[PDB]
């Protein structure tokens, strides 16, 4: 075997990625973090790379979330000599070329987080979005918590947050969550053609119009800064406690957790 | 002859019921400091999993702020913690989940425990809106810099500045609320609601909802200016000669001097 | 003839841009007649609402005059650069503006429907920030207010592929506020205004003060905006691809960018 977490490829002038553990439903790990971080960074400095599109192998899953076992082990998820760039050396990991999320299946908790890091989404009518953390004692810890509300209504994220409920593709659609839906196996095609709409434009003003949307300086999203804080301030505390370890016992074990909020 | 609001279990939840449906259960003193008094015991009470607030009987969930009360010069909110603002809701956060079971009219003041409320279910007889700007006051309940941040901008400051009402089903197809349920059933729905959250793991409800306000030491930090702003116009414009004509004004139109 | 005419509407002025045969594009003389009208505005307390519009029945505004950028001709009011393109962008006033677009409203004429309180759209009418396809950017606030005012993934298509929106499209979203049959946008504007004028003025200009968070006269939340705006401008202004963008399109041909 020895796959690496996620491939690089070129169609044109169009770097695609694709997380690259199907066995496992594209969950993602320190192997997949060092595969995505690496093609985002020779993305960034390759001009001849024009936009990127991030995908998982096969045709069930985009992304199921974090390797639970990966969680298990209090192994890291991010790429290990990059911390700065977060989950699968993606979520904090701004570059000035645009991104695409081609969401060809399930796109749970970590998957939904990638989508959120991304400049836009498409995705296959079967793909389903959703943050189902707090059923297991953690928190959308990849940006999810303090993203989920800047890109939909916020009630509508709300209700996502804190139910734990997926989301169809469709009424991500209709939210403006995601951009665009598009029939069974047609993902990247798709998101291939969305590129396309992108890459024939100035790169230079794509570039500058980036940066000022998301309000970067020296190549961080300024705004985003407290989120990250609170977050991580609230994850160290939540992964000493009881009931995290009480979600993933009681999924084992077939059985309702018995939150002790401790 | 009874109290401003109550507060009752209904299993891990508790409903506070806003108590003055002859007043069209619009806000005074005693309703603030009931409801006030509730949330903050359902932060500290282990068994409480989820607040339900909703209005008593069947016509309103909340008219808006007491105008007899803002005309007779009695402050409206809690007297021992102005902090918590309107109706002791609208600046008292907490971190177990709170759902507006809006049951009526939710107008002004009412749209703004809406605001203030993590989640909103609605009769499908409801109406929100932001009125102030006719009477010659304004939403000083958190509504001014709200509303824009729960609505399209556009969507937001043609409520704001026109005074108009929205629908339960135009206020859902916005994504404003959660839900528009069959006339009666909004406090079944608001708990069918609460129960999809309060399965959940409770440290981490409680530590998603800090993060996604932006809470900092119990305070929502980012609010800080809208209030500051809001307090210094209300001020301002509590002193105007067209804050009294407004509401004063026996059935006819206003005439403002814009002074 | 000047750049904008305003008349009185009752108690609302109405803006109208006044260059149709350049399909109402902005440049120095329309911020002149506009911002001088917005402060007379202003100040008149007889005026409770703005509309603005543009002269005849094709165009809103079709953008920044692309002459006037190959001049490098100052777009802005000579005696107010304060108040930014059109005069209009980064010049807030108490009282509320509703643009009424009768057509095409392409890069600059999105960003004075962005930078208005509320818009009323004629069905033919089309939005966008094409300044991509140019090899420049919306710098006249469209970089930084699109995302607000449109969800994030709806807004980044907008800013990134700078391909156009219905009105319709726009409405659905509620980057708009109505779309309306072909030539009444106007009437269905002065319509919206009557339905805040009757309101209490104070209200009104409190409430706007606060919503977009106003202190000491300055929209202060912008301010971050503005500044990452103008110092990408300033630096994307100097590249051949600036040049290349609206040469090409002068030519009526594809642009070939060399990222310089």
């Amino acid at each position: 075997t020895d796959a690496p977490g996620a491939l690089a490829e070129r169609r044109g002038n169009v770097m695609v990625i694709t997380i690259n553990r199907p066995e496992a439903r594209n969950a993602i790990n320190a192997a997949v973090s060092i595969g995505v971080g690496d093609a985002l960074e020779e993305a960034q400095h390759d001009p001849e790379v024009r936009a990127v599109v991030l995908t998982g192998a096969g045709d069930k899953s985009f992304c199921a979330g974090a390797d639970l076992k990966a969680i298990a082990r209090r192994e890291n998820l991010y790429h290990p000599d990059h911390p700065e760039w977060g989950f699968a050396g993606y979520v904090r990991h701004f570059i000035d070329k645009p991104t695409i999320a081609a969401v060809n299946g399930t796109a749970l908790g970590g998957g939904t987080e990638l989508a959120l890091a991304s400049d836009l989404v498409v995705a296959d009518e079967r793909a389903q979005f959703g943050l189902p953390e707090v059923k297991r004692g953690l928190i959308a810890a990849a940006g999810g918590v303090f993203r989920i509300a800047e890109q939909l209504p916020r009630k509508v994220a709300m209700r996502l947050l804190l139910t734990g409920e997926p989301l169809s593709a469709a009424a991500a659609r209709d939210w403006g969550l995601i951009n665009e839906v598009v029939e069974a196996g047609s993902v990247l095609d798709a998101a291939l053609a969305l590129a396309s709409a992108i890459t024939v434009n100035a790169p230079l003003s794509v570039q500058a119009s980036k940066r000022i949307a998301y309000g970067v300086d020296d190549g961080v999203v300024v705004g985003d800064e407290p989120g990250w804080d609170r977050t991580m301030r609230e994850m160290r505390a939540l992964l000493k406690s009881e009931d995290a370890k009480e979600g993933p016992r009681a999924f084992a074990e077939k059985r309702e957790p018995v939150w002790q909020a401790r």
